[PDB]
Protein backbone atom coordinates (compact mmCIF):
# COMPACT_ATOMS: atom_id res chain seq x y z
CA UNK A 1 0.00 0.00 0.00
CA UNK A 2 2.69 2.52 1.08
CA UNK A 3 5.95 2.18 -0.94
CA UNK A 4 9.04 1.12 1.01
CA UNK A 5 10.88 4.33 0.03
CA UNK A 6 8.07 6.47 1.57
CA UNK A 7 8.33 4.42 4.76
CA UNK A 8 12.09 5.19 4.83
CA UNK A 9 12.28 8.78 3.49
CA UNK A 10 13.64 11.40 5.89
CA UNK A 11 12.29 14.16 3.63
CA UNK A 12 9.31 16.27 4.57
CA UNK A 13 6.08 16.65 2.51
CA UNK A 14 7.17 19.84 0.69
CA UNK A 15 10.65 18.48 -0.14
CA UNK A 16 8.99 15.36 -1.60
CA UNK A 17 6.38 17.38 -3.55
CA UNK A 18 9.04 19.77 -4.95
CA UNK A 19 11.11 16.74 -5.94
CA UNK A 20 8.07 15.29 -7.82
CA UNK A 21 7.27 18.68 -9.41
CA UNK A 22 10.80 18.48 -10.90
CA UNK A 23 11.25 14.75 -11.56
CA UNK A 24 7.66 13.78 -12.62
CA UNK A 25 6.06 17.06 -13.75
CA UNK A 26 3.00 15.36 -15.33
CA UNK A 27 2.20 13.52 -12.11
CA UNK A 28 2.60 16.71 -10.05
CA UNK A 29 0.38 18.80 -12.35
CA UNK A 30 -2.34 16.10 -12.42
CA UNK A 31 -2.21 15.91 -8.61
CA UNK A 32 -2.51 19.69 -8.28
CA UNK A 33 -5.50 19.76 -10.65
CA UNK A 34 -7.14 17.09 -8.45
CA UNK A 35 -6.09 18.95 -5.27
CA UNK A 36 -7.61 22.24 -6.52
CA UNK A 37 -10.81 20.37 -7.43
CA UNK A 38 -11.21 19.38 -3.74
CA UNK A 39 -10.72 22.76 -2.13
CA UNK A 40 -12.69 21.85 1.04
CA UNK A 41 -10.28 19.00 1.73
CA UNK A 42 -6.99 20.81 0.99
CA UNK A 43 -6.04 21.72 4.53
CA UNK A 44 -7.04 18.28 5.80
CA UNK A 45 -4.85 16.72 3.08
CA UNK A 46 -1.89 18.94 4.05
CA UNK A 47 -2.32 18.13 7.77
CA UNK A 48 -2.45 14.44 6.96
CA UNK A 49 0.69 14.63 4.86
CA UNK A 50 2.50 16.51 7.67
CA UNK A 51 1.29 13.94 10.18
CA UNK A 52 2.51 11.01 8.04
CA UNK A 53 5.90 12.64 7.50
CA UNK A 54 6.24 13.00 11.31
CA UNK A 55 6.08 9.22 11.85
CA UNK A 56 9.11 6.93 12.07
CA UNK A 57 9.86 4.19 9.49
CA UNK A 58 8.36 1.52 11.75
CA UNK A 59 5.28 3.62 12.62
CA UNK A 60 4.58 4.39 8.96
CA UNK A 61 4.83 0.63 8.37
CA UNK A 62 2.23 0.26 11.14
CA UNK A 63 0.07 2.92 9.48
CA UNK A 64 -0.06 0.92 6.16
CA UNK A 65 -2.95 -1.08 7.71
CA UNK A 66 -4.94 1.87 9.07
CA UNK A 67 -4.47 3.70 5.73
CA UNK A 68 -5.91 0.71 3.83
CA UNK A 69 -9.04 0.70 6.08
CA UNK A 70 -9.70 4.36 5.23
CA UNK A 71 -10.60 7.55 7.06
CA UNK A 72 -12.99 10.41 6.23
CA UNK A 73 -10.52 11.71 3.55
CA UNK A 74 -10.14 8.32 1.91
CA UNK A 75 -13.89 8.00 1.18
CA UNK A 76 -14.32 11.72 0.33
CA UNK A 77 -11.28 11.95 -1.99
CA UNK A 78 -9.80 8.57 -2.69
CA UNK A 79 -6.74 9.98 -4.46
CA UNK A 80 -5.85 12.57 -1.78
CA UNK A 81 -2.41 10.97 -1.11
CA UNK A 82 -1.96 9.63 -4.67
CA UNK A 83 1.23 11.62 -5.36
CA UNK A 84 2.84 10.20 -2.20
CA UNK A 85 1.72 6.58 -2.36
CA UNK A 86 0.46 5.36 -5.69
CA UNK A 87 3.22 5.03 -8.28
CA UNK A 88 6.52 3.46 -7.34
CA UNK A 89 8.36 5.09 -10.28
CA UNK A 90 7.28 8.61 -9.15
CA UNK A 91 8.09 7.74 -5.53
CA UNK A 92 11.59 6.43 -6.37
CA UNK A 93 12.55 9.52 -8.42
CA UNK A 94 11.14 11.86 -5.74
CA UNK A 95 12.76 10.19 -2.73
CA UNK A 96 16.11 9.99 -4.59
CA UNK A 97 16.56 13.74 -4.65
CA UNK A 98 14.12 15.33 -2.17
CA UNK A 99 16.82 15.86 0.51
CA UNK A 100 18.23 18.52 -1.85
CA UNK A 101 14.98 20.57 -1.79
CA UNK A 102 13.89 23.14 0.82
CA UNK A 103 12.01 21.86 3.86
CA UNK A 104 8.75 23.63 4.65
CA UNK A 105 8.22 25.15 1.18
CA UNK A 106 4.41 25.51 1.27
CA UNK A 107 4.24 27.12 -2.19
CA UNK A 108 4.58 23.60 -3.66
CA UNK A 109 0.97 23.05 -2.52
CA UNK A 110 -0.10 26.25 -4.29
CA UNK A 111 0.50 25.09 -7.87
CL1 LIG B 1 -13.98 19.21 -1.66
Amino acid sequence: PIPRRMIATTCDAEQYLAAVRDTSPVYYQRYMIDFNNHANLQQATINKAHWFFSLSPAERRDYSEHFYNGDPLTFAWVNHMKIFFNNKGVVAKGTEVCNGYPAGDMSVWNW
